[PDB]
């Protein structure tokens, strides 16, 4: 059972690249991909408190118990049957979207170990730059998580996103060396990136 | 100026009582808010569709009542004792450390997931058998609650018996935190008053 996964800036291509490669290991092995979307327990908690402003610690505490029940319903129980686990997202966006709004990534690192480190992360290293002129074309609308608008309220949804995901970028190139991380470099072409992606898994064997 | 006062202890251990009489008391004196340990609405709602698909995982519930005390903490109880007042938490975060370390969560993660909460100033364990306390309840003519008897470890038990061991794995708990948690150790076979009386000395000593 090895576990791998995808991380990056919002329109990094994460999601992209994390199909095309399920489509590649799903021909030879059990495999099976995930997105942080997120589950149901955020969707309860976050319907009943639509009124309120909750702490980031209270969001951070939310997007965990969704996570920790994806996790032993489906991830730890296929990577026990020996498959081969795809997140798109993992326990690193947490450590950066929570730890960038104050909270201690100390704790926070505590809060997930309770989670297997992956076999590989892939960082897809982008420029928040670069990743927004692609959304701009796919007719998307720009979520609010995305811009930030709860630390940026002021900001258009487009400048939003220029800042808050700079800072996520920050704290994700402080994690390359603790992590084990692999940064690719996603200024390149899908099909190109695609087969560094398809080579650094192989090395399994 | 603020100060945190927790109760702790088993079910039908007396732990309200004493926390109602301590309020009618430091009201006197200073402004004291009383807060419980009682669940939000969207956990019986979460516990609702669980119910229906798959269950839920000690680590999850235990993730789930400290997203519910963390939101009750930083909006009522940590603005509070900002403000000068005496809180007193009937149960308090050494209920989730037992509650969730007896359903095999490590008691120290459960330790570093609470740790943004202040460590109460005085903390009262009230000390009493599962024996006695069961035999309360039944005078109370209350019915004896699933959590209560940890249905969810011990299915198959009477609610008597579940109780039983239950609260037995509770107070080992408890008594394992008493030292390292500075636990103010109290009889709570004795009288409410008298209890009380033993508690307010404790009280106004500190504050
Ligand atoms: N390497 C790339 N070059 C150009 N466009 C891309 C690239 N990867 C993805 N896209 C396009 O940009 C958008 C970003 O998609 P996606 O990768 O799903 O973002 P995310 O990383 O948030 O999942 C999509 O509309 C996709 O069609
Ligand atoms: N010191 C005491 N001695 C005898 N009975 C008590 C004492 N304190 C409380 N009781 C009774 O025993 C029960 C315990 O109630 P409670 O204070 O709600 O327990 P807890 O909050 O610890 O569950 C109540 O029915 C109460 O009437
Ligand atoms: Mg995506
Ligand atoms: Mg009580």
């Amino acid at each position: 059972g090895v576990l791998i996964a995808f991380e990056g800036i919002d329109g990094s291509g994460k999601s992209s690249q994390a199909t095309l490669l399920k489509d590649w290991i799903e021909l030879k092995r059990d495999v099976y991909l995930t997105e942080w979307n997120s589950d149901w327990i955020h969707d309860i908690i976050k319907e009943a408190k639509k009124k309120d402003l909750l702490t980031p610690l209270t969001f951070s505490l939310i997007h965990a118990t969704d996570f920790s029940d994806r996790y032993e319903r489906y991830i730890l129980p296929m990577l026990k049957s020996g498959f081969i686990v795809i997140s798109d997202r993992y326990i690193y966006t947490a450590y950066a979207r929570d730890s960038v709004r104050g909270v201690d990534i100390d704790w926070v690192k505590k809060l997930y170990s309770f989670a297997i480190k992956p076999d590989i992360t892939f960082y897809i290293r982008v420029s928040p730059d670069i990743a927004l002129e692609r959304i701009k074309k796919s007719k998307r609308k720009i979520k609010p998580q995305e811009a930030g608008a709860d630390i940026f309220p002021g900001l258009s949804p487009e400048e939003g996103f220029l800042k808050y995901q700079g800072l996520i970028t920050e704290v994700y190139d402080k994690l390359v060396k603790d992590e084990n991380f692999i940064v690719i470099d996603g200024t390149k072409t899908p099909k190109e990136i695609q087969i560094q992606i398809r080579k650094f898994v192989g090395e399994l064997i």
